[PDB]
């Protein structure tokens, strides 16, 4: 039989979440969400079963000064996993070290904050000195700021980096908690801002999208699966299945 594929992933609502049950759940049955449905579809099309393993360090992946990676990206580089199926952003720096499938979703960075301030943009946020801001540590949003040559974003990176201990949060849940409980705005991918702001009416998006990019399935460079997964993703795209999956997991509007 085809070897069971190892899937690296990360907890991130509504992509990957713990299923609620009053009885024991084991293995893949512990998880549900958009990415689990995606795996069910992809595996049907490609003819494999899989083992879902949460990334040990709880990170998406960034490289340090030595050029060393962490998170799901490192799991792929080191061939610890066959596939990464998560809200994993397709980026230039990552594409040089892993293979991505074609995108299954598009999005852009924006700002999550509480309601009631005059901040209307990243420019406004960088200029003012009352509200702190940051991003999830060792994700693509952090990297966007680190690599930016746009002045506002260079300043925002210097600020985040100077206050890294508090400004760069461990994960999105910590970021949202910091937004809700302190004077802190989180730079966050838009599809997740859409999800949370329809669930917690104290939260809002500030400004528009700062960039535009996609999520893709990650594989190690040279993987024989990448092209097959790309073909399957295009099938799901064209058949309207990706759209249906988004509707299923984001439904539906809960706030004014
Ligand atoms: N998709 C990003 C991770 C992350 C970001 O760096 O913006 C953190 C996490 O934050 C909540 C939205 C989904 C995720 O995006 C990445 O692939 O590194």
């Amino acid at each position: 039989a085809n070897r069971t594929l190892i899937v690296t992933t990360i907890l991130e609502e509504p992509y990957v979440m713990y299923r609620k049950s009053d009885k024991p759940l084991y293995g893949n049955d512990r998880f549900e969400g958009y990415c689990l449905d995606l795996l069910k579809e992809l595996s049907n099309i490609l003819g494999f079963i899989y083992d879902v393993k949460l990334v040990p360090d709880g990170k998406y992946g960034a490289q340090n000064d030595k050029g060393e990676w962490n998170g799901m990206v490192k799991e792929l580089i080191d061939h610890r996993a066959d596939l990464a199926v998560a809200p994993l952003t397709i980026t230039y720096v990552r594409e040089k070290v892993i293979d991505f499938s074609k995108p299954f979703m598009t999005l852009g960075i924006s700002i999550l904050y509480r309601k009631g301030t005059p901040i209307d943009s990243a420019d406004d946020l960088a200029k003012q000195t009352k509200i702190e801001y940051g991003a999830v540590r060792d994700g693509s949003t952090m990297t966007f700021f680190k690599k930016s040559k746009i002045s506002t974003y260079e300043k925002m990176w210097a600020f985040m980096s100077s206050r890294q201990q508090t400004a760069l949060v461990r994960n999105s849940d910590e970021g949202i908690q910091r937004v809700l409980t302190t004077d802190y705005a989180l730079l966050m991918e838009s599809t997740s801002i859409e999800y949370v702001t329809q669930r917690n009416c104290n939260l809002t998006q500030i400004g528009g999208l700062i960039d535009s990019k996609g999520y893709g399935v990650g594989t190690p460079i040279g993987s024989p699966y990448r092209d097959k997964i790309t073909i399957a993703i295009l099938q799901l795209q064209e058949e309207g299945k990706l759209h249906m999956m988004k509707e299923k997991w984001w439904r539906g509007n809960g706030c004014p």
